[PDB]
């Protein structure tokens, strides 16, 4: 394994702030694990997986069904924490801990938190959405750890305060598409791209999530995956820099590619 | 979407019985999403992913590092539940709650327990196992929820003594080598029984878990993904019977496929 040869690099490599890094996250997650604990359950706290959506103050919105064995706690009992895990089986992967207290969603703001929820979850309310209470969890603290994104910086907290105030890196949004198509499409030049980057001659590398400052790859190299950090030359204001930025890197692949060649 | 059309034949794929279902996925899986309380954390339950081994009885056991956060409850605030997702992804697949009480491992059984972990997490105590303190979870309460294994019938509880009496199926142990095989050398011989089983012919079918009574796979239909139960065509006694009933299987298709032709 030649990931601890890169481990400097890699530490060094250009990545979000972390308070912006568990913003966005958080933003771009659908679904987390949810802790609940009610009066009438023998003292045990609970588990259950809930589907989400965080508002524009990135507080979780939680279609809570009454009928929903533990995620119904939510309705009565306020006091919660959601654990959105960025790869769930990577134990080395971000794992973030946000705990919040559940509030019901008034009257007036429900058709504008039910139009925000749609935008995370297209293809809900295809039988009903009123057989559920929306419930926004205001947090208190949002804590996480890391061995990928980082591990001597890989934890952390934050209060309400410095959550809400973060931004939402506005790039993170287009990581789906821009990797779908990088992917389907051109992933002998994300291999090359990352080889230029991080010196490995990597078998393969599949684009996971794009941010104003680079993207995140897993890639195999010899029998073993690596997640890796690939930074932009600079940042990317525009989704349309996105492009522009991964061909400027192909090209600089490429002429060192030739320029070695020249040399012999 | 043609699901739909076999539901009822997929209900009536032959399954484990619940609790022995439950019993062997909990056997099998080697981490899960831990729900804990304690005093001094502001009144909020808390989530944590943790390693487990179950032990014989089927009760997790928990490798516990004091510093470990959240899951360092378990140390000293025995209430606790443990959530396990056969697939975290697909919200339709099995879920399983644990509510129980984490136990100290008595020095006596300190090297029966290592052992017995070792044999789930092979490649711990690279370092020192003396770091952790080891939890077993004795269960109280053991529930599921479930849209793929069942949806009617995808949800029940068992008491501790229901899940400590049901078996481990002897055959789900060689799930890893039996799908590795399958799906590197004989993916198309997947196909082929995955069609002739379902009468949907799948683009592929990827193995994913064995029991004595048959396997489940993830097939792709014209762009849609599909979790599917295919039963052998009776029970599998030993690790042999697998390839033995595989076979029969594919030769079953090919028999069918050739008749077919036969007839015009
Ligand atoms: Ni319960
Ligand atoms: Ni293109
Ligand atoms: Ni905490
Ligand atoms: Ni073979």
């Amino acid at each position: 394994n030649v990931f601890q040869l890169i481990q400097t690099h890699q530490e060094k490599a250009a990545r979000l702030p972390p308070v912006e890094e568990i913003r966005t996250v958080l933003d771009q997650s659908t679904h987390g694990m949810l802790s609940t604990f009610s009066q009438k359950h023998g003292g045990y706290p609970s588990g259950s997986v809930v589907d989400f959506a965080c508002d524009a103050d990135g507080s979780p919105i939680v279609a809570v069904s009454s009928w929903a064995v533990h995620a119904k706690d939510l309705i009565a009992n306020p006091k919660c924490s959601l654990l959105v895990a960025k790869d769930p089986e990577d134990r080395t992967d971000l794992v973030i801990t946000l705990h919040g207290d559940s509030i019901p969603v008034s009257e007036k703001d429900v058709t504008a938190v039910r139009t925000a929820y749609l935008a995370k979850h297209p293809g809900a309310f295809r039988v009903d959405f009123g057989d559920f209470q929306f419930m926004r969890i205001e947090p208190k603290a949002v804590q996480y750890v890391s061995g990928v994104a980082t591990t001597l910086f890989g934890s952390g907290e934050f209060s309400k305060e410095e959550y809400q105030t973060a931004k939402v890196d506005p790039i993170a949004q287009f990581s789906k598409p821009v990797a779908s198509h990088m992917n389907r499409d051109h992933a002998e030049d994300t291999r090359l791209i990352v080889q230029h980057s991080t010196s490995i001659p990597v078998d393969s590398a599949y684009m996971l999530d794009v941010d104003s400052l680079g993207f995140n790859v897993k890639a195999v190299y010899q029998g073993n995956t690596y997640k890796l950090r690939i930074p932009f030359p600079r940042r990317a204001e525009e989704r349309k820099d996105v492009k522009t930025l991964v061909v400027e890197m192909l090209q600089a692949a490429k002429s060192q590619i030739k320029e070695n060649l020249y040399f012999q």
